[PDB]
């Protein structure tokens, strides 16, 4: 019954945004393990671009985190269907907006959608702050 | 065996800071229930000043901490014997850094002292981004 979920991401400050999404993956069934891959430093910049904190800061946040029960820190920047059989993962939890590099997970019926929540970045709080001055 | 703790708090941009002092207070005793409170937006203001989050807002990013056990939003300002007895609290987790009102606790055996952390805020992690321009 329990049902083994793989969520990676950057992670880079943290906010409610990234919090719902993994609340989001852990309910996904009723019985989950929900792992959480964090990228390194050297992918996020190669691929993605700068990134705020280092890996071992967004490491650390993600560890109070109510929902997130394994982390894999840093984690491969691209999942491979060895990697699943490696940590017995069951389905990849993803908000497919792009960053089809997964359609090989929708065939294989090991996809399941996350939705982002827009307003609740750190960066949006900053403009909230400076917005009275 | 399970003790109630009650941390409160304005909790304005959630950060590591505050994640690790809701995890000391957690950990006090081996099994415990963690209460925490969260400050009204008039009462911070008044007291404490500006505040950047609604209280909604504030409270809700705590759901999400996993030391959490319940949330009283909006919390009394001030911690009274009577609070205590309502809730069933049996000890107060504060950092001792002023905002001595606590005296009365400590005589009582209720106080538990936790630490803050610098250099995690919020506020900080702008200025790293600016310190590259
Ligand atoms: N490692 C995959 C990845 C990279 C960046 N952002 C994501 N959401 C996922
Ligand atoms: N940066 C990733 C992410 C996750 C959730 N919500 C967002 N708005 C953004
Ligand atoms: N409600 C008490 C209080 C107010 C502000 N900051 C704290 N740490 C505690
Ligand atoms: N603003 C309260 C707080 C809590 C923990 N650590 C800090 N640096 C500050």
């Amino acid at each position: 019954k329990n049902v083994v979920i793989y969520a990676d991401g950057v992670y880079d400050m943290l906010h409610l945004g990234h919090m719902k999404q993994l609340e989001q993956a852990k309910k996904l069934f009723e019985n989950t393990t929900l792992i959480v891959g964090v990228t390194s430093d050297n992918e996020t910049k190669l691929f993605k671009g700068q990134v705020v904190q280092t890996l071992e800061e967004r490491t650390e946040t993600l560890k109070h985190i109510r929902w997130v029960d394994e982390i894999i820190s840093p984690c491969p920047w691209v999942v491979t269907p060895e990697f699943l059989e490696k940590y017995k993962i069951d389905y990849v939890a993803h908000d497919d907006i792009p960053y089809d590099i997964y359609a090989w997970l929708k065939r294989a019926g090991k996809f399941k959608a996350t939705q982002r929540t827009e307003g609740v970045s750190t960066t949006d709080l900053i403009v909230r702050i400076l917005k009275n001055y």
